[PDB]
């Protein structure tokens, strides 16, 4: 016995059980649709996001089903679970609709109305989700602001298990990952560091202008990302601790939960943002029987 048996349920969804309403976005990753899932026996309507790829190949469906595996194996409030799969020629992955999109886009568009309370609560929530993945022996290998989804402004979740492994994004990776392809829970802490830096700069591109091949030399010299204008030394020290050369010297995710949650009790002591007190963030026939997927638990 090396590990415990994974007794997760892979739910297979009929094409008749759900309907694509519209396209949300297109990319290299694929095509994501907004939709409504209606389980046949129940009287519920569950808002969903359906992920297709751009052209069916065996290597594509291999990679889709590996994502499904990992995503069906997780259950935590700050981690995106897979609701099910649909067996089209190319496999479709179905999850919870996250109305406000990814956190990177959210901070760029809502830069002017994001308080210190929100930023620090997001740091806690991401640390909780990452700590859960560490408890499940899962290294994420691709934590970034683009792979955090926003259910509400008060509630974010980690996504993207396309690179997640059971124990390329050069500008989010630890030094040992770039040089030697070594990936641990502590290399995810580096990427957490860069993720926090993205949020505190309202979605700036890290090392903007510099090409990816020069990054390893930059980090070996001792250079790191700059202190964001809004950050106190207290917050920037946490980011700098995530980017230590010694991986064991970096914080644990459980420690990051503690540090940010202490800071979240008194947010204006740790982030300095102009006009912080003023900051506010938020079919008819469908709305009658709408249950959010987090309240629709497995029979
Ligand atoms: C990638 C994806 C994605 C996902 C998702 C992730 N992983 C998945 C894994 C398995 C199965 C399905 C998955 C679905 C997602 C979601 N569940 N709910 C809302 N949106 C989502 N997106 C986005 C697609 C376009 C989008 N656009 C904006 O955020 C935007 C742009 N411009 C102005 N405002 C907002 C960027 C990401 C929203």
């Amino acid at each position: 016995m090396g590990e415990a048996p994974n007794q997760a349920l892979l739910r297979i969804l009929k094409e008749t059980e759900f309907k694509k309403i519209k396209v949300l976005g297109s990319g290299a990753f694929g095509t994501v649709y907004k939709g409504l899932w209606i389980p046949e026996g129940e009287k519920v309507k569950i808002p969903v996001a359906i992920k297709e790829l751009r052209a069916t190949s065996p290597k594509a469906n291999k990679e889709i089903l590996d994502e499904a595996y990992v995503m069906a194996s997780v259950d935590n409030p700050h981690v995106c679970r897979l609701l099910g799969i649909c067996l089209t020629s190319t496999v479709q992955l179905i999850m919870q609709l996250m109305p406000f999109g990814c956190l990177l886009d959210y901070v760029r568009e809502h830069k002017d109305n994001i308080g210190s309370q929100y930023l620090l609560n997001w740091c806690v929530q991401i640390a909780k989700g990452m700590n859960y993945l560490e408890d499940r022996r899962l290294v994420h290998r691709d934590l970034a602001a683009r792979n955090v989804l926003v259910k509400t402004p008060q509630h974010v979740k980690i996504t993207d298990f396309g690179r997640a492994k059971l124990l390329v994004p050069i500008k989010w990776m630890a030094l040992e990952s770039i040089l030697h392809r070594i990936y641990t829970h502590q290399s995810d802490v580096w990427s957490y560091g860069v993720t926090v830096w993205e949020l505190m700069t309202f979605g700036s591109k890290p090392y903007d202008g510099i090409p990816a091949s020069e990054i390893s030399s930059i980090l070996e010299k001792g250079e790191r990302l700059p202190q964001p204008p809004i950050c106190t030394i207290d917050v920037y020290m946490i980011m700098v601790k995530c980017w230590m050369i010694d991986a064991d010297s970096r914080p644990k995710f459980r420690e990051l939960i503690i540090e940010f949650s202490k800071m979240a009790r008194d947010p204006q002591r740790y982030l300095v943002i102009q006009g912080d007190e003023r900051m506010h963030l938020p079919d008819e026939e469908d709305m009658d029987d709408v249950v959010d997927a987090d309240e629709y638990l497995i029979p």
